[PDB]
DNA sequence: GCGACTCAAAAAC
DNA sequence: AGTTTTTGAGTCGC
């Protein structure tokens, strides 16, 4: 009924089929590591502006809620929340140096203003994009929004237990304890250590995330989860690392910039999950029907 | 099939 | 040791 896997930090992932077993909404059993991500491709090279050294980049993503490994498939539920977190790392550059440096895209050099992540859902069989929606903790009693592009600086990915622990923190003392895990506050650095052209000072806001944390995410309520043949559709979640540059032949998305003008989120690397099954609202997807 | 209202159970404090 | 919050999901009815 429950299949258990040991996570890297010593917590467990407990996979169960909601068609057979109903578990409370806030049970720790709802938290579990989801499907592993795989490289799709590398896109635009990034180089340090004076040394010319190529910056080696790696997305480090994980799903921490919403997906179960059931009979060799990864399964989610349309009605339910998932959590997808990601960082990135630069294997050849330590953070403190990275933030003081400046970087260009090698396309012909566009200056990188900042690095950012976005997520997307797709139909894995035909590459059609599928809308995602996020809620606040208030759910129907608060706003809905589409996942946003997240400016980020390189950081190790927090352990699964840490994501769990930080999922619903209000208390100020506890928020203080997790703050340095999730944020860099640029307004707290020594400005005299930085040049005007430094990467840190082209980030759009003083509060900069160290971790892209997409919580309370769902597939859009209108998604069709079965093919016409009644076979399940296969979906995939994608994490894309990009460099945001000033618009003034390679993959990019437009972005509403800080100063108001157009911006380009230029793709650097993309990873995706294996195929995912999503179970819809049918009574037969729930143990209650039995 | 889907928005809405609702119940309920464990986390958060 | 209580109350409030958060979130899986039961149900109504179009």
């Amino acid at each position: 009924v429950i299949l258990t896997q040991l996570n890297e930090d010593g917590t467990t992932s407990n996979y169960f089929d909601k068609r057979k077993l109903k578990i409370a909404p806030r049970s720790t059993l709802q938290f579990k590591v989801g499907p592993p991500f795989e490289l799709v491709r590398d896109y635009c090279p990034v180089v340090e502006s004076h040394t010319g050294r190529t910056l080696d980049l790696r997305i480090i993503p994980r799903i921490d809620r919403g997906f179960d490994h059931i009979d060799e498939e990864w399964v989610g539920y349309k009605r339910n929340y998932f959590t997808l977190v990601s960082t990135f790392e630069t294997a050849n550059c330590d953070l403190d140096t990275f933030l003081k440096s400046s970087f260009d895209l090698l396309v012909g050099r566009l200056r990188v203003q900042y690095f950012a992540i976005k997520i997307k859902a797709k139909n894995d069989d035909d590459d059609t994009e599928i809308n995602l929606v996020q809620h606040t903790a208030k759910r129907d009693k608060g706003p809905q929004f589409c996942p946003s592009v997240c400016p980020l600086v390189p950081s190790p990915l927090p352990k699964h237990q840490t994501i769990r622990e930080a999922s619903n923190v209000r208390n100020i003392t506890k928020m203080k304890k997790y703050d340095s895990t999730f944020y860099l506050h640029r307004d707290h650095v020594n400005y005299e250590e930085y040049g005007v052209d430094s990467l840190l000072f082209s980030y759009p806001e003083d509060s900069i995330q160290k971790v892209a944390r997409y919580e309370r995410v769902q597939f859009a309520s209108s998604i069709s989860v079965k093919k016409p043949s009644q076979q399940n559709k296969h979906f995939s979640l994608h994490v894309i690392l990009g460099a945001v540059v000033d618009p003034d032949g390679i993959p990019y998305d437009e972005l509403a910039l800080k100063n108001g003008s157009k911006g380009m989120f230029v793709y650097l690397q993309e990873m995706k999950t294996p195929p995912l099954i999503i179970r819809g609202r049918s009574p037969s997807n729930y143990a209650s029907s039995q």
